[PDB]
């Protein structure tokens, strides 16, 4: 808390203060340590020779390093006061002492385009045409290796090129460690005056032009992309340069200057040995409404690829194929036609297009780019990435004013899926697709409430499947964050119990059907009592943060008839079942209601099997698992091959004649030692 | 073949033109694609000739292409207006519109075609009218523009001042996002054509407090551009707001402090702009603006308390230092938030590391690379082809710079390596190892679904293969990939990989890679501690030929040791092994020839604890079959908990590993008798 005010002293510029606290005892080569600022770089950053002079009064060290290891003397070079310079000098131990990036004093007065600066440290032995040694992890990336005549020409500093160049040796043709000269750095910057001027500089210096920067992107192809003919006639003028270089899209110079509306350009580029064989000008130029370069390009006329692009879906593939064909301008990566026969669907606003992200196929959601909607979907995507059930989400691209949410494209919804494999099975087999389907459903909604999300409006359009049989979410535009009002995640739980029974049912019933019934017809519409408790449990659930749903996943309801006749076989053959010891621990547990459609559960088997397993069975419900257990084992010998043929399937059999039961069991043992019996899940 | 009836329209020849129209070939033919006529395209290439013969042939002028646009409005464009007056004789309407809404007169004001515009004006067209557009654009607030807001964007300063002042054009006029003339005035390049259309539509009274993208207001706009011009023009009105806001929550002070400019913060401050919008003079010093902390220092940030820290980390490894790149400032790369030092360095490798980052605010690790780098393409390429694949890492996107390409992806935990040296002291001595199966499923799903996808990983070892924070397994580093088609051998090497993966993760690391890389397969194979593992590595160092990843999941090294004994238990359980009928089909499967020999269960009478053999006894005697010993396992398993046998009970300990110890081949010889068998049956379900 003094040197606190010491800081705090030196940038109030009170200077008495500053004084009196360093008579006082005040450190003045205190580092501040998240950045390492000193009092003394503090005060150079300033422009305060006053308080320069009386902190090097009391012993600060100027060659003092703070976080990006630069000194107070390269950070005169910045401030470009010439007495500053002056005051530290003597104490500096070498003039090109660099940061950790290889950022010199003299660069800094470059960079900051500070003319009187740069001329002091030129007669004070400073490198002129030094280059940037950086950090290893940045020169193994190329970087680093530029010179403080890149950096004038960047800024754009006219001034300072000038002086470079002619009175201080600057060699123009030096290279960064990526290859770039001070050339391509010039030809970057937005203002199109003192580009000019810097270019004519570096040129008649001798200034390679055949050179290649971002992209691979020569000089010329950077003027013509700038819309500068000034800059395009100076590297022009040059009979060394390559007008038939392609940047790394495949692209030449003439090629962009026909698609950026260029007759000016375009002519000159021509006129100076530009093939035309790089790309169908005139296509692109009628295209553009260019009558007189349609005429220019014909006039000098003298007399395309292969397509090997291929679609992954298989529904979309010959739109896609299309799409990738014809010519669309980008929205970023996106490239999109609005058009019906890329269309996917209808939306509340916008539409679901086809459309192709980093040439990689998606499904394009449109909404308005001030759209609260368009906003909650790209929130929610944005946090769902690891979420294996939820549609994935390449990035989001806006236009002057509509928000592009590109998505994983996938072939069918819910909806047309259970449409298409609806004859796939007979009417009374056992519906191991629909487990599939919901178990998803289940971890995707359970992982986006963890997430802290909830969807909102849960149907059946709002999930697709992929060519791969893999049920996905989509459709976040109506999404919430929970903590807002944690309550209507019930309502994410009641539409997924009405998805339940819209998959059970194979999508015969429709959801707006499903969504006008009550609690209780929904129920009453169930086929099985599994299906029963699962739809009772979500309308009626307990209280989790996003655990509830893959505890849910344990229920029977998920559990295949194997399992359940298993689960069913291995409680029977506890030893207390077998003795019928009655006070025993698991038959107490089974202790007792609602009349059961086991209870009196001999007289509803066949006789003759009844008969022959007799070999005492009483209406208990220990003695209907034991039953269970003892055919489990011996219904496949010689023995019993009549008693098979009544059975048929075993598992089935039980199942049908009580449909209580396996619940039943469940119910009776779920939070005991005897889970240990249940399947795995 | 009549291709000549719009070929020789774009030869422009019209000898081959008359002479083809009486030569079998029609004229209001539209090719498929984009619905142009030779009508459509002579008016594009200004002929008045061809459009002149064409139309003495009966074309019509209002035949539609595909953007709804008939040839008069395609007139708009090209601006010859005696064009316009040969076909306007033929038109119902001359507002008539394209799809999107545009008409003959907004297509002569957006290519600045002034002769064209005033012929269409006295012609009775409607110089206010808003673009109509289908209900799909309509319902995104798209559409709704005006010829002035046209002519406005495109700097075309001679039809702006006519439209205003000949036209009665309205300047305050917006389209459906709620635009005027004057925010497309704005975003045009040119500053001069920008500053005269901004004056012509400010002195008619253009709304100044409008908003366009972003919530961005007209001043916000010449600020961002650096324009100092149209920032004192713009606050020469009074009624102006200086402290409105964009959709970020910055004002146009703020900006313009940010972006290193105090010409044009002076001259705002000086004008009302408060500066408690952020703090100020923290950005100014930052920027090494001395004059302007100065400035604002006389004036600043007094009352201005930044938002607390709203936002935490998922990441317990990486959480602290999340929360400090959160904290402090940095530049954008795009979408990334990047800081390059060692506090944020998660690893090292070959080219640039692996640093934290933020991406869309999500932490993120950002693998680097040189722009040019061919490592740093196939990465982003097999990244791009594996967004599907739930056991690859997430790819969130990559983002570049000057010269650097930043390839951001999920935030993992640990790698493989540090994952097996910390859950090393977990299991028991003799207990089974449930972790090692998710780990290699995962591993065989992962490079399963990227070889569907087209490629091999080329370099699979333990440091590329990440364990997130719930225990998943991600494989990642694809710098060395190359898609397989080109050479569909090479994928072998990556299930040889996989083969010492596998007893890399068995032994639980305790065995080095580097190690088990200078072995041979044999010295693999043998190192193995069991005949599951064995059996498996094998068929991953001789696999072909190509989807033997899935069809591996099915090995019993993935079945548990439950569903191991369960499936012993179950094939005892056969009635042909109960009644010993060894002409059945199970045992001829089982144990056909001259005697099952040189196995672990020959004579396995003699290798079970004496007491527990004697009272398993109820021909009639347990003999030295296979046959026999699943019908001991079946029947063991049976009875052994019953209250008769407890002493049985505690000399066998847990049954499955009694047999598995006892008998260390029997699984895997009961798989191979019975893999491609109806008794298939009796295996565990597995993976679909
Ligand atoms: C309402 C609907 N949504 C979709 C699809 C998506 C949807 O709503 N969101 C999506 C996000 C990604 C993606 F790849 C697809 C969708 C479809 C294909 C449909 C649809 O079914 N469209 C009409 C064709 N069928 C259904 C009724 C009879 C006609
Ligand atoms: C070699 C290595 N790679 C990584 C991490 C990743 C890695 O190599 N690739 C990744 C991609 C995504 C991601 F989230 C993480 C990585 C780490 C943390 C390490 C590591 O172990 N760093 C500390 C080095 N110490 C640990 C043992 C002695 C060296």
């Amino acid at each position: 808390s003094l040197e606190e005010m010491l800081t705090q002293a030196v940038q109030e510029a009170d200077i008495e203060q500053v004084r009196q606290l360093l008579e006082r005892g005040a450190d003045a080569n205190f580092q501040e340590e998240e950045w390492g600022w000193s009092p003394l770089h503090s005060a150079v950053q300033m422009d305060s020779e006053d308080l320069v002079a009386l902190l090097l009064k009391h012993g600060a060290d100027p060659c003092l390093r703070k976080r990006n290891g630069a000194t107070p003397f390269i950070i005169a070079g910045i401030t470009g006061n010439v007495r500053l310079l002056q005051l530290l000098l003597p104490n500096v131990e070498d003039v090109n002492e660099c940061d950790v990036n290889g950022f010199t004093a003299f660069m800094e007065a470059a960079v900051y385009g500070r003319v009187e600066a740069l001329r002091f440290l030129y007669e004070n032995g400073a490198d002129v045409n030094m280059h940037r040694k950086t950090k290893q992890d940045q020169e193994r990336i190329r970087k680093g290796g530029a010179t403080a005549l890149m950096d004038a020409a960047e800024k754009g500093h006219v001034g300072v090129v000038t002086i470079l160049l002619h009175a201080m040796k600057a060699e123009v043709d030096a290279r960064d460690n990526m290859g770039r000269n001070a050339l391509v750095y010039a030809l970057l910057n937005p203002d199109d005056g003192k580009a000019k001027a810097i270019t004519r500089l570096l040129l008649d210096h001798g200034a390679d032009v055949n050179v290649r920067g971002e992209g691979s992107k020569t000089p010329l192809i950077l003027a013509v992309e700038r819309k500068n003919l000034d800059l395009v006639q100076m590297l022009l003028e040059q009979e060394q340069i390559e007008v038939n270089d392609t940047d790394r899209e495949g692209k030449t110079a003439l090629l962009l200057a026909v698609e950026l509306r260029l007759e000016e350009i375009a002519k000159l580029l021509c006129h100076r040995g530009a093939s035309t064989n790089c790309g169908d000008l005139v296509a692109i130029a009628r295209r553009n409404y260019d009558s007189d370069l349609v005429k220019f390009l014909r006039l000098h006329k003298a007399g395309p690829p292969a397509e090997n692009w291929k679609p992954q879906s298989s529904r979309w593939g010959e739109a896609l194929k299309h799409l990738h064909r014809i010519w669309r301008p980008m929205i970023g990566k996106l490239k999109i036609f609005i058009d019906e026969e890329y269309k996917i669907a209808d939306t509340a606003e916008g539409g679901i297009y086809l459309g192709l992200y980093e040439d990689q196929e998606v499904a394009v959601k449109r909404f308005s780019e001030g759209s609260t909607r368009g906003q909650q979907e790209v929130s929610c995507l944005q946090s769902s990435r690891a979420n294996d059930n939820v549609v994935t989400f390449y990035g989001s691209e806006s236009d002057g004013s509509c928000l592009h949410v590109c998505l994983a494209l996938c072939e069918y919804t819910l909806q047309e899926h259970l449409a298409n494999h609806r004859g796939d099975a007979v009417p009374n087999e056992e519906d191991e697709s629909a487990r599939n389907i919901l178990s998803s459903l289940f971890k995707a909604i359970g992982e986006l409430h963890r997430s802290g999300y909830s969807h909102q409006d849960l149907q059946p359009q709002n999930i697709l499947i992929d060519s791969k049989n893999g049920t996905f979410l989509a459709d976040f535009d109506k999404s919430i964050k929970w903590a807002e009002d944690p309550q209507k995640i019930k309502r994410d739980l009641e539409a997924l119990g009405l998805l339940v029974l819209y998959v059970v049912k194979k999508g015969d019933i429709s959801f707006e059907t499903l969504k006008n019934q009550s609690f209780e017809e929904v129920i009453q519409g169930s086929p099985d009592e599994e299906t029963r408790d699962l739809i009772h449990h979500l309308f009626h659930p307990g209280d989790n943060v996003e655990d509830r749903l893959s505890s849910l996943l344990a229920h029977p309801f998920f559990w295949s008839w194997e399992s359940r006749y298993r689960t069913l076989r291995d409680v029977g053959n506890e030893s207390d079942i077998k003795t019928r010891n009655q006070n025993s621990r698991i038959l107490q547990l089974l202790q007792p209601e609602l009349s059961t459609s086991f209870a009196q559960w001999t007289t509803k088997i066949d006789s003759f099997v009844m008969e022959e397993m007799n070999a005492l069975y009483q209406d208990t419900l220990g003695d209907l698992l034991k039953f269970i257990r003892n055919l489990g084992e011996h219904i496949n010998e010689q023995k019993n091959k009549k008693m098979k043929s009544i059975i048929g399937e075993p598992s089935q059999y039980f199942q049908e004649k009580f449909p209580d039961l396996v619940m039943y069991v469940y119910t009776k043992l779920q939070n005991t030692e005897y889970m240990k019996h249940f399947p795995k899940t």
